[PDB]
């Protein structure tokens, strides 16, 4: 199962990890990619995770696009996790550098709650350009199922938690 998180409330965990390495270490039931409405895993979380696949999350996903057309911000799919979990939650969460609402993170995070334990990075952060802080505080409020968030920047990490 899930080793060295720190735990900060009674169902939100934290490490300073790598989630694809995290991902092929643990095989969850769910892992969470930090996707856009086009499945378009091209960088960040959802680019790691899709080169990780050898590229069978994006054929999956572009199949699942032809057939249903794109997500909405704030919405999610559950698609096969490949090699790494038995599925992958593909979550968008606005992405600030596209002019998205941030209000959305919510609506995002609440995805989660469909699934009983997740590995996770933090909506919206990273090249979705919110404040990881916020994401974080986002999270703890909305996510009452277990989440356990991987954290890839150690500067970013110790920060998280120095805050929290
Ligand atoms: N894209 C991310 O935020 C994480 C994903 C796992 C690997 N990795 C390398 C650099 N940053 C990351």
């Amino acid at each position: 199962s899930f080793s060295g998180y720190l735990k900060l409330t009674d169902n939100v965990y934290i490490k300073n990890a790598d989630i694809v390495e995290e991902a092929k270490k643990v095989k969850p039931t769910v892992v969470v990619n930090a996707a856009n409405v086009y499945l378009k895993h091209g960088g960040g979380v959802a680019g790691a995770l899709n080169k990780a696949t050898n590229n069978a999350m994006q054929v999956e996903s572009d199949d699942y696009i032809a057939t249903n057309g794109p997500l909405k911000v704030g919405g999610s799919c559950v698609l096969s996790g490949h090699n790494l979990a038995k599925h992958c939650l593909h979550v968008v969460g606005p992405n600030v550098n596209k002019g998205e609402d941030i209000q959305l993170l919510k609506s995002a995070y609440e995805n989660f709650n469909q699934h009983e334990v997740l590995l996770a990075p933090l909506l919206s952060a990273g090249i979705f350009g919110a404040d990881p802080i916020h994401s974080l505080r986002v999270c703890v409020d909305t996510v009452r199922t277990n989440v356990y968030l991987a954290v890839f920047d150690k500067n970013l990490y110790d920060k998280l938690v120095s805050s929290f």
